[PDB]
């Protein structure tokens, strides 16, 4: 199997390194008269933060009813601990205000790549987490409990392997015809369908397929579909989206899906996530996962 | 029809208000000796930004190969115009460094609601835009060109109305049985299906339905499905997601879908977005949209 | 008809404004001892220009036979009036040479948008002029004299309208099926073909089509084809090409084609350039051009 | 085969030679008091660049809506790093301004041959690259996948040679009758045609031809057509275009076509670029390329 390097979540040791550098710099400040001097700089920052809120009253007043329907807007305007800044302003000029305005005009407070990356993958509001929730709720929550009955119905036409391997290709190749993927992968038949009236559509139909892979074992197998969506979210270039970020979002999607099916409760063992990169081959990986459980 | 208040995109007039306040404050500074003093504050900011990059070398060194595979990491570490800060540091102490570290330790640089809102909806990497791209590529790109032929095939069993009204309920109510939605809405039949081998599944089936609404007109009609996903992304509470943000994300989804089908090229006039809030009724709105085109 | 804003050629009034500002600044220098001082700056420029030529001997010596097959290279190296610089250098140091080299190293002589725009559209070597020459020589020079005979041959199966309206959509929409463009535009038949042995291909075939547009008039009509090429020169993104520059290049193409058919001598009145932007409609514009000549 | 000398792309070693001459001149300046003197010359340049922008406000104000529809114009007016010039102007007269205006009036900033050559072939907006994109998209993208089927259809009336040799004569001779090119080249038959509704023309027809060359081998063969366009872009003299630049543009065209078919993905091996100069002969070169693959 190929080496799976998916990124871990952020541990948050940067604050620890900042604290250590703070303590070391205080020790070198060792080897009372200057503490007031600290305040002469400190509220100098906390003015400008307030200034940012003042400018954020600018556009938000054009969004009163359409986004916020007064006190809600000013509640949303500045960071929530606003009284510390005024508390520090009271404990004491135009140069500071003009410097903060000269910063805020030219826009030199642009965050870097790693900061927006941690802000993206920290919140659960990016593309990959929402799309993984869509794939979990819309498909996997519904089909997977009805898998064993259709398997038994085809059985009247190996109980360890009655699962649903989801191929998750961390990359670009997504194929509709898996018989073009290898000469070893062969189509045999399909499962009995599933009929559900979902979201106004009456009798929506979910299907499957059964693939026999030999040298001599059957399995159910399909691709994780919405990666295909990402495959058109950068090729068509109508979304601001790059290939390196495409690989990043695919790894994030596999990580989020692994997390969701980790704390899943209905999906007992019926799923089996197979993920890979491009280093024939795919049948060899399928056979390795298939023999691994036995 | 109900009043549709969807939020406009950010115009960006806050920078203009900052510039105006800058010019006015410079005029009051009117009515050369102090400009060097500006630099004594100015690089005082640009040190600390560099300090943030120093702390962002901390956790990123635990993410060398798993996210970035040296120079790529330091390239991603600080904001890209790094030389202006060192240029300003050269033009001239421990108090400034300790103040910036004391800020970065306690974490008082937390962005407000409106800043993270503009950062979210500014980039095309939130939940609603990616999910709208999924609904456009997976379903609307495929089905809609094959609509007229199925309509003509049922016609051999009103050409102005041969469309697909997508009900987009900006709210919480999403129903599977539209006959429970009103006594006026009646199910009649379904369109001939669509069979496509998509993403490894052989013979995936797309269906539709035809609803006759009288007092005396037929139409095709369905719900925008993945809003249902959002309806379970906060009720189950396994995602950090609120109801006010649910209404916000639904309005954002309708806006993004309106934008995508605005610049669409295959979907000629075959879609017709109907969106509403909860103020019987739904049939009255459907009849108003249906009579509006004629 | 929509308002056609195509850009005029460059008149060249910027040199006039420079001359006026020169004369005014000389008048303020009024209200002999300093003229030598002028030379102390003046050759200071004309050294560095020579320096640019010295650095342009660098890469060109790697291109001796492959691009230039000595005296040809140095002839091509610097600007052609080289003796004025040495003439000014003789009339009199290391600071000037080091300043010019410090400029040429960091590359601060990067031209702006308007300068490269005037340099592009000034020379007849851009994309749009060459592609318009291709469309004039390859197609319009050959087909158009043989139009009336094919029209008369279909006439034995309104002489004011026997022309070839070339639709030039200044934009993005280019359609292969003009019957999908409007319900009013209808296909009737095609002209008799044209057979020519061109560029090694024996019996290359040129065709046409005849469209009847009613409410009750026929016309010949086709799209300006190579705009489609521009439609794939930025969407596929394999060329450095933007949409705003796509609209600019399309307007430039229509202007160049209008110029070429202006001074044309074989194409008497048989062409009729119809161009438009996107504000049904297209048939209305076609009927307006069709009724305008009568 | 004749020696193919096509020009390589610009490597960019001239900046390296400038940097080396800078370092050597600094070393001779070795073997603090003068650095301010540098600035007394340095902003003396950066004023005049700003002056160029001032004069470029002159004609552009006559092009407000017709090319740019204020802030867009001034954004396009000067080079984008405008603040460095004012930053250097602040760190300190009429002689400098009058010298820069006296330069800009007489127009002694005319670029040389090699500078406009690198600016032309550097950007992808010259004649040859756009015309090569036209020949790739309009013809080679469409015909070449349908080649093998027509070859097999004539085969039912040597699989290594089923290709399309494009003759690219880097020169002036382009002939319509290849049987006049040599007694050895003989016409036999033509391929089955290709019918496509392209750009409003219904049933546009693409053809081919099959040439048997003996002493005893067949091949498909045609000329690169739009070189013929260049053959009329200087002979008719309606475009500013010379014969030496004609050979240069032809070599540039062959290089760009070689690059495009290098990164091509549909055209597997079906093309085979044959290019030559004029030193019978052409059949000998064709036979050498034909025997080379076997
Ligand atoms: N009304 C309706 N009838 C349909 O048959 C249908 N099929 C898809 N869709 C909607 O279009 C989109 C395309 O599916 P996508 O591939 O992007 O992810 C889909 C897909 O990965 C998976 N899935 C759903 N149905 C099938 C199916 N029949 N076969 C395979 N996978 C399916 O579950 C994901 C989410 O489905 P929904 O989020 O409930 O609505 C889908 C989806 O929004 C449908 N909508
Ligand atoms: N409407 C229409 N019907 C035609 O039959 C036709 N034939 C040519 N053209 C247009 O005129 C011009 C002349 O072709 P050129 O030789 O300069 O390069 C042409 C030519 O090199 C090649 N090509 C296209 N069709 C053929 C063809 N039948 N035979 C050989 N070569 C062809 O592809 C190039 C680009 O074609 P288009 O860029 O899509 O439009 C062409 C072109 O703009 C046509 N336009």
């Amino acid at each position: 199997p190929a080496r799976l390097l998916i990124p871990e979540p952020r541990a948050g040791r940067a604050r620890h390194a900042a604290c250590v550098l703070l303590a070391v710099c205080f020790v070198v400040l060792f080897l009372a008269p200057i503490i007031r001097s600290v305040c002469t700089q400190l509220a100098a920052l906390q003015l400008g933060v307030l200034l940012k809120g003042c400018c954020c009253l600018a556009e938000e007043i054009f969004h009163l009813h359409s986004r916020h329907h007064l006190w809600q807007v000013l509640c949303s305007c500045f960071p929530p601990r606003w009284y510390l800044a005024l508390l520090l302003v009271g404990g004491s000029l135009t140069l500071s205000c003009l410097c903060q305005l000269l910063v805020l005009a030219l826009g030199l407070q642009k965050l870097s790549a790693v900061e927006v990356s941690e802000l993206t993958e920290s919140s659960k509001k990016n593309v990959a987490h929402g799309l993984a929730w869509s794939y979990y709720i819309g498909y996997l929550k519904v089909v997977l409990p009805r898998l064993k009955e259709c398997m038994e119905e085809l059985s009247r036409t190996h109980r360890d392997t009655w699962k649903l391997h989801i191929l998750v290709p961390l990359g670009c190749d997504i194929w509709d015809d898996l018989e073009k993927a290898d000469s070893n992968i062969q189509y045999l038949a399909d499962l009995p369908e599933t009929i559900l009236t979902r979201a106004g559509i009456k009798r929506r139909v979910y299907k499957h397929s059964l693939y026999v892979i030999r040298d001599l074992r059957p399995c159910v197998l399909e691709f994780a579909s919405p990666l295909q969506t990402l495959c058109a979210m950068s090729q068509d270039d109508c979304a601001a989206f790059s290939r390196e970020q495409r690989l990043e979002q695919a790894r994030l999607f596999y990580r989020s899906l692994r997390d969701i099916l980790g704390s899943s409760k209905e999906c007992a063992g019926l799923y089996r996530l197979i993920a890979y990169e491009e280093p024939h081959f795919l049948s060899g990986l399928i056979l390795w996962h298939l023999q691994q459980q036995q």
